[PDB]
RNA sequence: GGCAUUGUGCCUCGCAUUGCACUCCGCGGGGCGAUAAGUCCUGAAAAGGGAUGUC
């Protein structure tokens, strides 16, 4: 708060993993430079994505611009990561 | 290829789920080594890939 990291969730949570992130990573990239997203189909990780940029303005710019956006028929809900993705947290 | 066991993750249907991860597996059916994926394995890596037993 904030942090490389943006954790979104209220996600659409039918649609495929694999395409899932590289929908997130498609949209997000716009934003800034990207290492990772991170997305489970699990049920506690569900619904749910960790997109992790490479500098923190470029996270609050999407965090700002994209909060609410209808994806997949749903609006997404982000906010700052709690903490630091174990790759940002290595430098 | 068949069979047993099993690491690992993927898809789909019903019910359920708004959940802060990188220490990762909801329950119940159905389908999976596949040029997906992988938290499991091989390699010193970049890359690659189920494994052990048994006809
Ligand atoms: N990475 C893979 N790619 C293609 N198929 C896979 C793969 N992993 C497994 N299977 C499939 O699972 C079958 C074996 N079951 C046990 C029954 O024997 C394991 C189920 C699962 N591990 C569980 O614990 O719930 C194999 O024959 C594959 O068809
Ligand atoms: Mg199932």
């Amino acid at each position: 708060r904030p942090n490389h990291t943006i954790y979104i969730n209220n996600l659409n949570e039918k649609i495929k993993k694999d395409e899932l992130k590289k929908s997130l990573h498609a949209i997000f990239s716009r934003f800034g430079q990207i290492l990772d997203i991170l997305v489970k189909r699990s049920l506690k990780m569900r619904g749910q994505a960790f997109v992790i940029f490479k500098e923190v303005s470029s996270a609050t710019n999407a965090l700002r611009s994209m909060q609410g956006f209808p994806f997949y028929d749903k609006p997404m809900r982000i906010q700052y990561a709690k903490t630091d993705s174990d790759i940002i947290a290595k430098m």
